[PDB]
């Protein structure tokens, strides 16, 4: 979770 919404897998962007 690095400040999205909706696409729940983000490492860094």
């Amino acid at each position: 979770i690095w400040g999205s919404s909706g696409k729940l897998i983000e490492t860094t962007a």
